């Protein structure tokens, strides 16, 4: 599985009615861990997929970030922040996560909003995006104000 396979596999999430596949996300996640050296273009793509995907697909896009993000966060802990490290990848994601969350929440139905909230809770318990204040974004009032 090469980069072009990664791009095509990411793009195929549009052909999923739900925007979600456990096996396909695992496929992306295994690729991400095998190719940390090119994380910079893996990360930009999954960020952009979040930005651009169908409304109903935004939840899936945060699942993709959850999976790769917490996988990289584990590689970080198994022990620099230059391109081609897990630390940089997580920093890049952290710099756009509030943008991506606010939009995903605003475009999600109640069901998907609630799944984003639980995912926020898992991020909180994990230390994924700990530098970011996510507790206001997490509120039900936030979703309604959008």
């Amino acid at each position: 599985m090469d980069f072009q396979n990664f791009v095509a596999t990411l793009e195929s999430f549009k052909d999923l009615k739900s925007g979600i596949s456990g096996s396909r996300i695992k496929k992306l996640t295994t690729y991400a861990l095998d190719h940390i050296d090119i994380e910079s273009k893996i990360i930009s793509l999954i960020i952009d997929y979040s930005r651009l995907c169908p409304d109903s697909h935004k939840l899936g896009s945060l699942y993709i970030i959850d999976s790769i993000g917490r996988a990289y966060l584990d590689e970080t802990r198994s022990n620099s922040n230059k391109p081609g490290t897990c630390a940089h990848a997580i920093n890049t994601l952290g710099e756009v996560i509030q943008e991506l969350l606010s939009d995903a929440i605003a475009k999600s139905n109640q069901d998907h909003k609630e799944k984003i909230r639980m995912l926020l809770d898992i991020w909180d318990r994990s230390g994924l995006f700990q530098k970011s204040y996510l507790n206001a974004i997490r509120s039900k009032c936030f979703a309604a104000a959008l």
